[PDB]
């Protein structure tokens, strides 16, 4: 007679689960397991979601579900609740003696308020409160220690200082189940506790869906998407380096990505950090990918080391997500909420193509190439529009598959409010025509997801602007009245906020410390320039 | 002077320059020293062999350089012995000069540094065997190339490695190479002096020469617009710094060289090719003051499509040198196209000697080429990316002349001009069929390249100067000029400055069919001498 509990917020996996592994620590003294998970309203990002995230994070707990039956034939399963934990917590422990409960570390500084509850609730009911480290790769309280009690604010120190420490830790056994207790629960303490018999849908959350590709979640669709950017990089790794020559962006390739498996646990960091270390494992591959070395998986590795960046960035700053209260972020002087604009922002109706084009993808699949979350971020804010950052971030923070909270928030005020990087505000890296042109030439993309300019032949795709009248009439697409005419004049604009950015620039001679690219090279890099 | 008769037989140490020529990880030259106890005086030596120190296909440019590169040494030893001791240059034969001397006084060793390229094995062997038979120590040791590459190409099974790729893969089973030697002890050594009838009669010089001693002549088939390089290790050891303080800036530095590190051919003289090329320079202190400078960190950044950390962008550089020399020990038929092994056959069209003697002069029409030929003379020296587009224009490219051809007009003009790393660079450019890459115009043809190489015209004006007053829309394909604009900027093509010898279009599309046409009869390559891959393509040019 006991039981342990995994509470699952967004370990989210089997492997590499530390206090997974805890909570099966004490199997011997026939103490049970009890697989959590809990909708409290907030917790796993659920608190502002869209509906494709939504229906990923019922994949991945419909993949633990199954996962923990067919390991220990039918016998435990995942309990899904939804409801207060704190509360839920203690009405368990009086149905069984509660000995440990188990999770992963959730560093996000808002988190730390829904943790700290049953942090005390373990302290006031005497419950061994375990909390292994493992979404991140690192402890971000050394990261943060090491650099001297403040988290680095850029790129070159954080490396810095994760070089002064030692290489991460390594992905935890595989966890033993198929021998291990489970709780069995009073019917009615199911009913009066609100478990679902029943996985839910997005609809009993009261989010609906208002599409061309989409996202298998859980650990499973994660460790196959693992192995597949694996082979392919063994490939690369083994042909000398040489990733040809489509090592440059492609912005139609496969649902290839494993960003939002890693924002919600679906796979180990530390997992993808190594395998990858391993892989290479030393050799040396005089060559590099994005400007950045490739021997040693270098180049592969430091995408990892860049989300350690901004969540171990946001630590023990709550205002990280705001303007103001937060004291890494210039305070720069965005223009007038201008409903109509942003309106057209997020519906993808700006009369920009490319735009329009990642703006209505990230509507309708929720994933957008990271030098589309580019052109789109940089457009809305110091591309002019010239708009606050803090609206990008809330819509995005919504219809994103990922979107880890210090990380979206963290490239969107690295990428927009850095008014000393003078590169970024060159329209070189800006206009999303030239730029179009270039990432999506024969016009394959924007007319995928803008599909009111399908009949535009690939001279005016890209600014359908310069239609003649007759040509308009031609091709179907009336501008002003089947896609909408631009909603602001970029030569204008642009040179508006530089002219702005200058401004502010000087007035104040040395910057503050802020968060920041941290050389113009790293800028370059981290554009694909 | 007295009884200088007993030094005679009491002995002395030869220390015989060629190449080599430095006083610093120069262990042949510490050799010679190695006696100083035993009361040995050392006699260094340099000689002019009619070869050796590439004196045999000569012109004003290098011949000019290896003297004050002489002139450096002979000072150098004065400098640091109170005139005591001094540089000995015979013009004469090696074997019968070093006999001679011999009589003069006992010759406990003679000491050379080691010279790999297969054309010296005669000249080196014909005193190998001499000491043999007066009981003198032939002593040899190896520097000017990193490793011993009679271990490199030990090692890849006795075959030397016929891709860069394949080098490295080989010197990185074998470590590190060599670090620099010691510096060396003059300040308290002796000296010979000599019988002067015994000078006379051997020919050694009193005042060191002019090229125009050795009938060489300061013309260049008509030229000199300039901004010239003087030798010497001195000069070398100057140049060395200058450009590694630079080096630790883009060290310290985040990385990067910043956006000025893409080719720029109008920069100044810095480059050390020319002082490795006569030893005026040790590889061995270049390699490890960059891989000192870069001890210990881990910056990624590109240069280069080759990595930035712990140098390994710039250490490559004088691997590629190792990788050509190394690859030419064995195989003396190097320098040209059949009884070589290792370059492919390949159908060049007749020599064309109108052609020939227009791309050497730099009348082609075609400006940067017309630009570089012209460096050539002028100088003696050209920037890589500029060597590539004159090499594929005359092989390859349009023109299909033999790659032989450009080889010793090379070799006769250039301020480094190795043998091994020349040849080799030339069939490595020109002969490889299997790197479709190379054929196609992206890196062929020299008008998209001046045009980005050299924006306004200032390097093809610099040079080609008969087109000073074409504006810049027209100076880099100056015959899209209306009859009128040619008289207006006082250029009309045909007199003043050539009309094209060729046409891109039509030969380029005739040169790489050919290619094809070459490539699939014999289906499979035979080994040759050839780039790793595409990618190592693109950083060889730089694209
Ligand atoms: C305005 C803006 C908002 C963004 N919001 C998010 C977000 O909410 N969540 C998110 O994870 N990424 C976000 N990104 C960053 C980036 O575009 C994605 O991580 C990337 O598209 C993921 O696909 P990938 O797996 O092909 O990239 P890869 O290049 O394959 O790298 C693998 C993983 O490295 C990590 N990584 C790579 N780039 C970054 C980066 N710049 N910052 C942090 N981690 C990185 C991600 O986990 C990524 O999945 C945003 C970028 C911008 C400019
Ligand atoms: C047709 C042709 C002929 C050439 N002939 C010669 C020659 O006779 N001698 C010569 O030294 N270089 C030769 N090169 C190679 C190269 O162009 C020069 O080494 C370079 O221009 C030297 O300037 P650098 O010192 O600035 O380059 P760096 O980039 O500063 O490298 C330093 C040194 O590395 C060596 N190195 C660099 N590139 C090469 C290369 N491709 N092959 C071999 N060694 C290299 C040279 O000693 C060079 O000085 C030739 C290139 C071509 C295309």
């Amino acid at each position: 007679r006991g039981a342990n509990v995994i509470w699952f917020r967004h370990g989210l996996r089997l492997h590499d689960n530390p206090a997974l592994l805890a909570a099966l620590a004490d199997k011997d003294q026939g103490i049970a397991l009890i697989p959590v998970f809990i909708f409290d309203g907030e917790s796993a990002g659920t608190k502002n979601v869209g509906y494709n995230r939504m229906r990923f994070l019922l994949d991945s707990l419909q993949d633990i579900d199954d996962q923990l039956q067919a390991a220990t034939d039918g016998r435990g399963r995942l309990l899904v609740f939804e409801g207060e934990p704190a509360y839920i917590f203690r009405r368990l422990h009086e149905q069984v003696r509660l000995h440990r409960i188990c999770i992963e570390q959730d560093c996000e500084p808002i988190w730390n308020e829904r943790d700290e509850s049953i942090r005390s609730l373990c302290r006031e009911l005497n419950i061994d409160f375990v909390e292994k480290v493992s979404h991140t790769l690192w402890d971000p309280q050394l990261v943060i220690e090491t650099n001297g009690g403040i988290p680095p604010l850029t790129y070159q120190m954080f490396l810095h200082t994760v070089q002064i420490i030692g290489l991460p830790p390594r992905p935890t056994a595989d966890a033993r189940l198929e021998d291990a207790t489970f709780v069995e629960l009073d019917p009615e303490f199911c009913r009066s506790l609100k478990l679902f018999e029943q996985l839910p849908t997005p609809e009993h959350f009261n989010v609906y869906g208002d599409a061309k590709i989409n996202w298998r979640g859980g650990e499973t669709q994660a460790l196959l998407l693992l192995d597949e950017r694996l082979k392919v990089e063994q490939h690369a790794f083994e042909r000398g380096f040489y990733l040809p020559n489509q090592a440059l962006p492609n912005i139609h390739d496969s649902p290839k990505s494993m960003s939002a498996h890693l924002r919600f646990g679906c796979l180990s960091v530390r997992r993808f950090y190594w395998s990858v270390h391993d892989l290479f494992k030393n050799v040396q591959l005089r060559a590099c990918v994005r400007g950045v070395q490739m021997t040693g998986g270098a180049h592969i590795t430091g995408q990892l080391i860049w989300r350690e960046y901004f969540y171990t960035m946001s630590v023990n700053n709550p205002n990280y997500d705001r303007m103001e209260g937060n004291d890494i972020c210039l305070s720069i002087p965005w223009a007038k909420p201008n409903e109509n604009l942003l309106q057209s922002w997020r519906l993808g109706q700006t009369g920009f193509p490319l735009i329009d084009g990642a703006m209505r993808q990230l509507l309708a699949e929720g994933w957008l190439h990271h030098t589309l979350r580019n052109t789109v971020a940089t457009f809305l804010t110091r591309g002019g529009l010239w708009q606050s950052w803090e609206h990008g971030l809330q819509h995005f923070l919504k219809y994103l598959l990922d979107a880890d909270w210090s990380v979206c928030a963290g490239n969107w005020m690295w990428v927009s409010s850095s008014a000393f990087e003078r590169l970024l505000d060159s329209s070189l890296v800006t206009c999303p025509v030239a730029l179009a042109k270039r990432l999506d030439p024969d016009g394959t993309y924007i007319k995928q997801y803008v599909p009111e300019l399908m009949n535009v032949p690939k001279e005016f795709v890209h600014e359908p602007w310069r239609m003649s009248a007759e040509q308009q009439e031609q091709y179907e697409c009336l501008i002003g009245v089947h896609y909408p005419e631009r909603i602001i004049d970029l030569s204008m604009a642009v040179k508006r906020n530089m002219l702005a950015m200058k401004s502010l620039r000087n007035s104040l001679i040395t910057p503050p410390p802020h968060c920041r690219p941290s050389n113009e090279e790293e800028v370059r890099q981290f554009f694909w320039l």
